[PDB]
C-alpha cells in the first residue's frame, strides 16, 4: 500500500552504493549501512580506518555479547576480517521494530570502505547459503522477520539522479526507497511483473532472451545465465558473461555507430562528454532482458534505456558519462544501474522478484523504461545453468 516512513529513506549513487541509516547497541549508535542485495552478512567498522568518521564501539554499548568467534572474508575486488558478536538493531526510517542480530565487528579491511562513500557498514539482504562463515549465522532480514510481524519481502527503488552529484548534493539528495515488509504502490507506474527465485542464495534468476533495439541478440538463453545470473544493488554494473558481453556490445556498437567511441569507453575505464545538454541519447539502443514468468512457458521484459546503462561522471560544464555494461566470469549481474530503471520487490515469502516502472527512473520525452508482458517461451527450464 503507503508505506511513508520508508519512502525516500535511501542515499547514494550507483558508483559508490545506495546506504541507509541504521543503529547499533545501548545507547543507538547511528551508522550508514549500504543495502547489498548479493551478500548476507550484515557487517560493520568497529575500528578506525582512514576513511570511516565513525563506527561501532561495542565497549560502549551495554547489549553487546560476544560471540567469541572471527570471520575473515576475502572477495575478488577487497577483503575484511572481524569478529562476531550480537547486538540491538534499529532502522530509523524503517519499521518501527528492534531486533538481536548479528553484527560482524570489522577489525581490519582492504579496499572494502570507499573514500567519501558516507557509508560504515553493509546490510547484506541475500540469503543465510551464503553468509561468511557458514550458513548458521543468521542475516538481518532472517532475524527480523522471526522476531516480529514484518511480513518476508522487501522492495528498492534505487534512484539515479541522471546528471554527477557533488559531496554536498549527494549527502542532501534522496537516493530511492528501501520498504522493508511491503509494496509502496507511489513508486512505480504500471503492473509489477514477477520472475521466479531460482535458488535461495543469492537472488537467483532466469534470463530466456536478450533484445538490442528489439533485435534479438540470437544466443542459446543457457549463455545468459552462465553461470547464474543475480538481482544485485551491490553492483555498478550490468555485468554480462564473457560471450554475451561481447555479442551485446558489437550490436550495441552497431546501433550507435553514427558516433564512433574509443576502445577505453566499451571497456567501462573512459569517460565520454558531450556539450551540456546534447547527450544523443537517441543514437544508443535500449536493451531488454526477457525474464521467466511465474505462468508456465510465460515470460515478460525490462526494458533500459541508455540513460540507464551510461552512467553519470563528472569530467567543464559537458554532460560526461562511463558505459556501465562490463564483462563477467561469474554469471550475469543486474546491478545498480539496471536497478535504477526499475522498482524491484525481493518477495521471499512467495520466492519471486518483481519489476515494475521505477517513478524515478532518467528518461527522455521519447523513451522510458518499460515491463511488459505476457510473451510465449518455450523450455525456459533449459535456460538455467547446472554444475
Ligand atoms: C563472494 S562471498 C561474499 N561477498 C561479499 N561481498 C562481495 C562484494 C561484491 O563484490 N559485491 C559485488 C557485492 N554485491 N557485495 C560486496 C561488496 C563490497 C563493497 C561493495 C560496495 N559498494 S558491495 C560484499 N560479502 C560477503 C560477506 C561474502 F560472503
Amino acid at each position: 500500500g503507503s508505506f511513508v516512513e520508508m519512502v525516500d529513506n535511501l542515499r547514494g549513487k550507483s558508483g559508490q552504493g545506495y546506504y541507509v541509516e541504521m543503529t547499533v547497541g545501548s545507547p543507538p549508535q547511528t551508522l550508514n549501512i549500504l543495502v547489498d542485495t548479493g551478500s548476507s552478512n550484515f557487517a560493520v567498522g568497529a575500528a578506525p580506518h582512514p576513511f570511516l568518521h565513525r563506527y561501532y564501539q561495542r565497549q560502549l554499548s551495554s547489549t553487546y555479547r560476544d560471540l567469541r568467534k572471527g570471520v575473515y572474508v576475502p572477495y575478488t575486488q577487497g577483503k575484511w576480517e572481524g569478529e562476531l558478536g550480537t547486538d540491538l538493531v534499529s532502522i530509523p526510517h524503517g519499521p518501527n521494530v528492534t531486533v538481536r542480530a548479528n553484527i560482524a565487528a570489522i577489525t581490519e579491511s582492504d579496499k572494502f570502505f570507499i573514500n567519501g562513500s558516507n557509508w560504515e557498514g553493509i546490510l547484506g539482504l541475500a540469503y543465510a547459503e551464503i553468509a561468511r562463515p557458514d550458513d548458521s549465522l543468521e542475516p538481518f532480514f532472517d532475524s527480523l522477520v522471526k522476531q516480529t510481524h514484518v511480513p518476508n519481502l522487501f522492495s528498492l527503488q534505487l534512484c539515479g539522479a541522471g546528471f554527477p552529484l557533488n559531496q554536498s548534493e549527494v549527502l542532501a539528495s534522496v537516493g530511492g526507497s528501501m520498504i522493508i515488509g511491503g509494496i509502496d504502490h507511489s513508486l512505480y507506474t504500471g503492473s509489477l511483473w514477477y520472475t521466479p527465485i531460482r535458488r535461495e542464495w543469492y537472488y537467483e534468476v532466469i534470463i530466456v532472451r536478450v533484445e538490442i533495439n528489439g533485435q534479438d541478440l540470437k544466443m542459446d538463453c543457457k549463455e545468459y545465465n552462465y553461470d547464474k545470473s543475480i538481482v544485485d544493488s551491490g553492483t555498478t554494473n550490468l555485468r554480462l558473461p564473457k560471450k554475451v558481453f561481447e555479442a551485446a556490445v558489437k550490436s550495441i556498437k552497431a546501433a550507435s555507430s553514427t558516433e564512433k567511441f574509443p576502445d577505453g569507453f566499451w571497456l567501462g575505464e573512459q569517460l565520454v562528454c558531450w556539450q551540456a545538454g546534447t547527450t544523443p541519447w537517441n543514437i544508443f539502443p535500449v536493451i531488454s532482458l526477457y525474464l521467466m514468468g511465474e505462468v508456465t512457458n510465460q515470460s515478460f521484459r525490462i526494458t533500459i534505456l541508455p540513460q540507464q546503462y551510461l552512467r553519470p561522471v563528472e569530467d567543464s560544464q559537458d554532460d560526461c558519462y562511463k558505459f556501465a555494461i562490463s564483462q563477467s566470469s561469474t554469471g550475469t549481474v543486474m546491478g545498480a544501474v539496471i536497478m535504477e530503471g526499475f522498482y524491484v520487490v525481493f518477495d521471499r515469502a512467495r520466492k519471486r522478484i518483481g519489476f515494475a516502472v521505477s517513478a524515478c527512473h532518467v528518461h527522455d520525452e521519447f523513451r522510458t523504461a518499460a515491463v511488459e508482458g505476457p510473451f510465449v517461451t518455450l523450455d525456459m527450464e533449459d535456460c538455467g545453468y547446472n554444475i
